[PDB]
DNA sequence: TATTGGGACGAAGTGCGAACGCTT
DNA sequence: AAGCGTTCGCACTTCGTCCCAATA
């Protein structure tokens, strides 16, 4: 291969600078550069020590960057002891999913009158009939206790604080605007802040400067962390080692000797190697892994040299980690980021297989997994990096150093330096919305992964190493390195498809889900919030050409009902349809594995536009909603009528020009498809030989159940529309009582005009009706179907809200 | 056939009144309901009449909706006699391209202080070196004059405001956010107003009564336009007749025996058989036609009764309206709606065919058009309504009627009811009429809106409009039979419109294709807007060829990589892109000169092709380049080439290989003529150990750019690097020269002094340089430098560029 | 050969009779 | 503090998908 070229020498070096300004490890030179009136110290030596709260100098924001173990909560307990004044100071601390409360709310026994708002079963609150206090808060929940706040607090705690600001940015995120203007009032209002992170950086000190001026401002840099039992070594392993894994894994029963390959070690140090040395010398291991696809191969490798392991991840029921010590090697996946922290001294060392990929995990999230065994008894960290996946060129460009330092520290917030409206939040959600953009870019290179990784273990103090550079790596021996691990990488995907587990336990579910394909699908037509497990069963359905096809149209009805005006343009409905009806797709073939299936364009969509806006119609008219099950009202076989006789005998010249269509134009008018709309109209009575109610409710039978797959379901309710009998208000009531003419007003009460119902119930019964969708498409994303944008969203929006402009244009 | 509901009866009623409200023929109601203390008063008697300008009690902002012919232009000319107090009162008067400002500044000959920007011209008037003091202006050129403007004006005139607001909204307006602050700092600041036009509606009275308030607000309704021009009588006919255009276009050869087409009259009165009638009644007729494709068969029709037809339209010579007195028969299109008028009294009767479609020409537009014709001898005017293209539901619903009644005649920007992101930006002025270009647009799609539209505008200019076989008459049931019958006229008709095209005997080929659909928004994704048919139609050409249409497609693919840089390093944004610019159907033109849709097919696996995407987009933008600029921003060596391909040329080497050997036929970039075509390429290539380096990376830099993108790499003539010819030389791109070959020098700025060094030291510069050219077509497509203004897919990369993917089975 | 009817059990209701937020 | 409107628990029933046992 080619020399280092020095351009490789200065991506790197850009990519570690711009990792470093991003996490907040330029802080003690950037401060005095930009904010001279702020004051900033830096703690070499021993546990972080903030100032004394009330002394007279001691200014209003104090903001902390220091590491994990550095004694951060004893110096917060101190600094709070010194700051309360009297039991009439009200404090306000908030902290996040990442770092449970419970720590907190558990090491504040040393303070008197503090409480924390349960974030499950709100009710019975401690401070009743009060606004609450001296309050402990995640604001993952602070909009369900906002009213119930003071309007400013004489302390504010942020702990965690950049891991605080970053769950505006996630999809669960709820009531955002209001959640951005408290934080800001609290911000801009309280005597007393103080903010903490390991990560805190410089674009938070320029935030709280903005809001309070620098003399105001004060920064405490931590550079020491707890020895012993937290002396953590990391080392970047070269080489996966699957020819080991492989030979492993391997059936015992033929001899099956050696090839003539593998041979050289290649300067060894395997993944796999490492750690049957480390499993077969007697030692507990854990394992972190990216990817459930690889946790299930590990567990494999690991039940060989042993009988106790345990494998945790998003499909498997939740193992409570006081358990953990019960086992010699525990495998997880980012599951435990969401619950605590394992302190027993059990585990020897600490596996760790990373892979960065567009859909996957942040590093920030995979450093906090990494974290969640608190205490390693040898102290040894071991991590492979699979940049298969990540084999782009940087992000993190020196383009982007030169315009950042250029900016005093001010980043773009997008990978274009030099925008629109598609986006609405305050202050504080624009302030920080880079950082959330560049945790997921940089995914897409794994030199910018790797580097940010390594600033992470860096801030905290975890010394890293890699392989065969046992002391300090220059920009050459980095660009080799990595050279080295994007070809490793690239070979070994062939071994990890082949070992890919396939038996009964190994999860389908969590396999798929780790597909790019699968995350594009679920982006463009499905909700967020969907379990993986819902999926399979639809991409196995979407491997039959009729369930594929009913799926197309299915989701073409939902898009005209979300963009009304592709029921009146051609050109916007040809739009939609080139948009959701082409492309292609992920199924599940009949073996199990994942197979993707083209859609092929259409020339004509004339006929399926005339016909999608005929139902669309029909179907608003019926309330209709694939995620609510399908229609909302009820109906019988006279309204069916009415919905059809408009346009009666364009349906039936619909269907019937769909029945017989002389070409096979794409997807939905193959030959399939029109032959079973043909055999469809072939067993459909004559207009004249039943009653019209009779034809109509066959018509439309038809109509639903072949193109869409959803069914005509007879109702067990009571009475007409939507309304279940315990449900049914006052105004729904007197309706109901009006339209048959029944005694009305004998007394102006709910429980009267519901009695008058309950005698007259015999007058409402009937043949009742709904549209049931199968059980597919609930899954689908509707007009009902609250979603943070992407990019189908946002293109529906420029379809609804931009006109089509004359095209050949006299000036 | 089934009776008429009464639910179209109220979609009727829906429709009308929408469309009254929409053109302000509300506004005698609308203005005591809402905004009291601003008065109103009706002149339905004789010309109208503007305020006293000189009483102290006449209002600071006046506005007019009156009738074309109303006696608007004596009005303003009287109003500004009494508003000028003395010779130095400054006065502003804004006009636009539909209502030509040259009638205005001919008849303030009486006011003769009074001047106007020749916009045309774009002569230095900054010369004077003072303000413009009485001045008459074409508002698309406002920007322009705007540093000879007074702050403030002591009297501003808006001449048809409607149709000079209506241009903020043009594809072609420029510094939109500057010409909106200058006129809502003038509409804030201005002593006295007047604004004028045929369609002046409630929203502009809102408008105005919210920066003056309505005590400063008045507005004149006119309801009188002057007989013997304006006392134009309209018919909407039901029938386009088509059978008689069959039988009279027929050869006179074949004998064409009868049949019982056309035997029963169906009620008569086709718009041939009305041409015919007039034609043979040997009198003199214009025609307007919404469609060139129409008009050209039309012209055919005509030149059987009469020799002298002209014929009007974008790719003919457009020759001066005061020749029309020459012909028999003049046909027209939307080429005259920015044209002059026609004043002398040469026609008897006018015909108008017009057609809604999505990409046409709106309502107001044709309004402006029938317009252009002064003055017909007989009076009449004929229309057809063309509603295929238009058989949509309609826009004008009841429930937005309803929703806009509620608001108080305040109207949703968009036809969802509900307020959605700011994709689009501007002023209050370009937000608070953003509603009325939006439905202008829509209703487009549905001939029963179009034709309430239509019929709204000719009411308001007060002519008399009619429908066959309604003498005076139409109620809302009476209405829904005549449209039945037009919309199953017009469905019928269009074989015999397909069978009767021209079948090209030079017959402009270019026009007619763009009124294609599939063209319009073909040229919306891939063109710019700005680009003529007949270079649309050599593209079409181009792409009806599998080699010609991948190369197009991977051409595309490569400005899109540079408009979106995440493209270049997201495999799922690739996807996202891939998807939407080469997959789908496009048109083209075959051998037989009709269009012809084909299809792209989709590619399961777009890895390969991304590889080579990324490898061509970083070297382009080294190379700066712009397929509309022509290709290679820079000039470049073959020392160059090798420095390009030298970090990724194992890369390139293994890309192309495998390109040419590719397995499988994954979509068109990778279909067999392709993958064959590049094995023949490389494996005519020479071998890495046959030539030198520089030669080898030649040969392969060659390939890879003229194979896939069709682009050539050109000898260059220029005698220095960079983009420089010799006689264009100048100061600073000659001291960036003499920066070479260490020519240290102390000589003076002078451009000629220092070009005098280069011009000893060209003979160092010398050596083979060359360029990349973009092929003739590839000219036309949007790239990154293009200038537009934003559409579904300039908004659909913005998102791709702003927002991140987002961790998907995603952490609790 | 492949019909066909029955068991079997999730989804989607009933509806008495009650809780419960609140403003009278 | 109880008169009122909304809304839910629990023990039931109806509908229809599914496949297995019984044979048209």
């Amino acid at each position: 291969g080619r020399p280092i070229g020095d351009d490789e020498c200065e991506q790197y070096t850009s990519s570690v600078s711009l990792a470093r300004m991003l996490y907040g490890g330029d802080l003690a030179e950037w401060v005095p550069r930009v904010h001279p009136k702020t004051t900033i110290e830096r703690q070499q030596h021993g546990p972080v020590t903030f100032p004394n709260a009330s002394a007279p100098t001691a200014r209003c924001v104090t903001v902390v960057r220091a590491p994990m173990g550095s004694g951060k909560t004893t110096a917060l307990i101190r600094w709070l002891r010194e700051a309360i004044h009297s039991p009439d100071t009200s404090v306000l601390v908030v902290s996040c999913r990442r770092s449970f409360t419970q720590t907190l709310a558990t090491r504040f026994a040393e303070s008197g009158l503090v409480d924390f708002v349960t974030y499950f079963s709100s009710t019975n609150y401690i401070m009743n009939d009060r606004p609450f206090h001296r309050l402990i808060v995640q604001v993952e929940s602070l909009h369900r206790v906002g009213p119930n706040l003071l309007n400013n607090y004489d302390v504010l705690v942020l702990d965690e604080v950049m891991s605080t600001l970053g769950q505006l940015y996630s999809p669960t995120m709820q009531q955002l605007g209001r959640v951005d203007a408290l934080m800001l009032r609290l911000l801009r209002t309280c005597p007393r802040i103080i903010a903490m992170d390991a990560t805190a950086n410089a674009q938070l000190v320029d935030f709280l400067c903005g809001l309070r001026g620098e003399k105001n401002v004060h920064v405490v840099v931590g550079e020491y962390a707890m020895p012993g039992f937290s002396a953590r070594r990391c080392l970047f392993l070269p080489r996966l080692g699957t020819e080991l894994l492989q030979a492993a894994l391997r059936p015992p029963g033929p001899p099956s000797g050696p090839s003539p390959d593998a041979s050289p070690d290649a300067r060894g140090a395997t993944f796999f190697g490492e750690l049957e040395a480390r499993l077969g010398g007697g030692d507990n291991i854990c394992i972190f892994s990216s990817t459930v696809s690889f946790a299930e191969i590990v567990a494999r490798f690991c039940r060989q040299f042993t009988d106790r392991v345990l494998l945790l991840h998003s499909l498997t029921p939740l193992g409570d980690v006081t358990t953990w010590g019960q086992y010699r090697v525990v495998i997880y996946t980012t599951v435990v980021t969401v619950g605590l922290s394992f302190d027993p001294l059990h585990f020897d060392g600490m596996f760790a297989y990373v892979k960065p990929m567009n859909y996957g995990p942040d590093m920030v999230s995979v450093y906090q997994s990494l974290g969640r065994v608190r205490t390693l008894r040898k102290g040894e960290l071991l991590i492979y990096m699979d940049g298969s996946g990540a084999r782009s060129e940087p992000v993190f460009t020196p383009m982007l150093l030169n315009h950042v330092v250029s900016s005093c520290g001010q980043w773009p917030a997008q990978f274009s330096q030099v925008d629109t409206s598609l986006g609405r939040g305050s202050r504080i959600y624009n302030k920080f919305r880079y950082k959330h953009y560049f945790e997921r870019c940089t995914l897409a290179c794994l030199s910018d992964s790797l580097n940010i990784l390594h600033m992470l273990l860096t801030l905290n103090c975890i010394r890293v190493r890699f392989w065969g550079h046992d002391d300090t790596l220059t920009p050459k021996d980095f660009c080799l390195f990595l050279r080295g691990v994007h070809f490793d990488a690239l070979r070994a995907q062939r071994d990890l498809r082949e070992l890919r587990c396939r038996d009964p336990e190994a999860s389908l579910p969590a396999q798929a889900a780790e597909t790019e394909e699968v995350g594009l699908f679920v982006e463009k037509y499905l909700r967020s919030d969907v379990a993986p497990a819902e999926i399979v069963a639809l991409m196995r359905n979407l491997n039959s050409l009729m369930g594929r096809t009913r799926f197309i149209y299915l989701a073409l009805l939902e898009a005209c009902l979300r963009v009304p005006m592709a029921t009146r343009s051609s050109a916007i409905f040809r739009r939609i349809y080139d948009h959701y009806a082409t492309g292609v797709i992920p199924t599940i073939n009949v073996t199990g594995e994942l197979e993707l299936v083209a859609l092929p364009p259409t020339l004509n969509v004339t006929p399926v536009w005339e016909l999608l806006c005929l139902c669309s119609t029909m179907a608003a008219r019926l309330h209709w909603d694939s995620a609510a099950g399908g229609s909302g009202r009820t109906f019988g076989p006279d309204d069916v009528l009415d919905l059809l006789t408009p346009h009666y005998d364009r349906y039936m010249q619909l269907v019937f020009e769909l029945g017989h269509c002389n070409v096979t134009d794409g997807l939905l008018l193959s030959e399939e498809a029109v032959k079973r709309v043909a055999d469809a109209l072939s067993g459909c009575p004559p207009r004249g030989s039943v009653s019209e109610t009779d034809h109509a409710v066959a018509l439309f039978k038809i109509i639903w159940g072949e193109l869409f797959g959803v069914q005509m379901a007879k109702s067990t309710q009571t009475f007409p529309g939507a309304g279940r009998v315990k449900n049914l208000t006052k105004q729904t009531i007197v309706g109901l009582l009006d339209a048959h003419h029944i005694d009305h007003s004998a007394c102006r009460t709910h429980r009267q005009l519901y009695a008058l119902l309950m005698a007259h119930k015999r007058e409402f019964a009937g043949a009742r009706f709904k549209l049931r969708v199968p059980a597919w498409g609930r899954c689908l994303r509707t007009h009902s179907s609250s979603a943070n944008p992407n990019a189908d969203i946002i293109l529906e929006a420029a379809l609804s809200e931009l006109p089509t402009e004359a095209w050949p244009m006299m000036q």
